[PDB]
């Protein structure tokens, strides 16, 4: 009905219209000893995507920095082993969290499926020549360096279109733009409420929206509830977020938002 | 700014636009060998109710009937002294769950607030006179002994305006009616989730609207979890719910409730 295609992932397919589609956060917790692929770090994560996947994962989000400072070179050390074991033991599509053209190259050649960009393709606009190349989805998040808004919403809708823009310039096809609101960036915790209320404005660019509004301090700022408090407050916004047309939610509470999900859709006719 | 006036419940006030109110829902569980107002079965509610008040609760809801059959005489038995009990120690409205007009009567003698009739003053229309004189908010729930629709919201809100016109034939005023849409009562499971989806339509009759989910089993069907795993998918309809407009919502797990109220407000903007 609403999307007359669906996310071609290479072995994976994503269907727009049956449900809200789950992204999972992998936890990624470095060896603090180690240069990346080491048995406990990988382990932990696979063990951890496994989990997720169990719990209702439709996508495993992986990025090379969420402890210890490294460079583009020590990033792609990191995750490139984490991607080529999940995506050997899990069968879900992996998103590969930078907005590094290098790093996002790396991720796709060992395993990873979409390419999860928090800088719209602005930081580095080579990315989504890689994004073209491989024929990779690509998520376009709203971002800026700065909070200097005429009007948050029109800004926001501006500066995704700018990111469109690249990504369409650079041989992207329409097919393969999921958009983001970018909650949680270059936003006062007012803004991010002022989003979320205004959400379904995004839906006039004609893309699939991917909403992340989990465990963000946003919702520690109305709850006054730290970071380990935050699920109640979580799901509001994934319930908000679904009833406003996104396609998308990246969380970390896998199990506890599938069931909101799932609910959602069965309510919203979806 | 949407309603021009605040809940008047004698000596507390409730108002309709600052947030969502909490109704929390009073277990009630009787003692096997008494005849009502038993040590352990009214110290269990008032310990019950105090946990609810700290946990955010607005409203306290007291039923005489949820283990053994009981007559009218042995209903009133039962809530008279729980009433009595809780409203001297905990520090909120009350509301009388019953569709009885002599239960009605002496549950506000003995201290509630709001009477809250499942059968919308149908089963008993006297106790629209009982709301009357005492001048108690009353709740009429949409409810009917058949589930022959021609078109469910339709005749939802034919069926809500016939216990409108009994309240007010009765001498019920404008500000103490409020309604619900009896989620979970004379409907299928699809027709419940139907309800969900086109509750803003209740809105047009001018009233405060309440919601009743909380682990029904519409629920229950749709995630295919059994009543002790609803959370998550009341929480969904808790925050459809507010979307479309509710003022109460009538909930078990208060604590997770408030939580998600208290988001979904923030962003709505209420
Ligand atoms: C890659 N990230 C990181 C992030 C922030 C934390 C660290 C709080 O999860 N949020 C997001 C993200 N990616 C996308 N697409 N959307 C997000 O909201
Ligand atoms: C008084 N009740 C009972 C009830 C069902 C269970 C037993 C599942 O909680 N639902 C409701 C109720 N009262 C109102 N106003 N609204 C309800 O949805």
């Amino acid at each position: 009905m609403k999307w007359d295609y669906d996310l071609r992932c290479g072995e994976y397919t994503l269907n727009l219209n049956e449900k809200t589609l789950i992204m999972g956060i992998l936890n990624v917790t470095p060896d603090s000893f180690s240069d990346g692929g080491s048995y406990n770090e990988v382990d932990a994560a696979v063990r951890h995507a496994k989990e997720m996947r169990d719990e209702g994962a439709h996508i495993i989000d992986i990025g090379g920095e969420s402890f210890a400072k490294v460079s583009v070179e020590e990033e792609i050390k990191r995750v490139v082993p984490m991607i080529q074991a999940v995506s050997k033991e899990v069968k879900l599509p992996i998103s590969i969290d930078t907005y590094k053209a290098e790093v996002a190259k790396q991720a796709i050649e060992a395993g990873a499926h979409i390419i999860n960009d928090i800088w719209g393709a602005k930081a580095e606009p080579k990315i989504a020549e890689v994004a073209a190349h491989y024929d990779v989805p690509i998520i376009l998040m709203h971002n800026r360096d700065n909070m200097n808004y005429r009007n948050l919403m029109a800004d926001m809708i501006a500066d995704l279109y700018d990111s469109i823009k690249i990504a369409k310039d650079a041989g992207v096809r329409d097919e393969n733009i999921i958009l983001d609101p970018g909650i949680g960036f270059a936003k006062t915790p007012e803004q991010n409420l002022e989003a979320m209320r205004n959400l379904e404005q995004l839906n006039v660019l004609g893309y699939p929206v991917l909403l992340g509004t989990s465990r963000k301090s946003f919702i520690g700022h109305v709850l006054d509830l730290p970071v380990e408090e935050r699920l109640e407050g979580t799901g509001a916004t994934v319930c908000l977020g679904i009833e406003k047309g996104c396609e998308f939610v990246r969380v970390h509470d896998v199990k506890e938002m599938s069931r909101m999900a799932k609910m959602m859709d069965a309510m919203i006719g979806k």
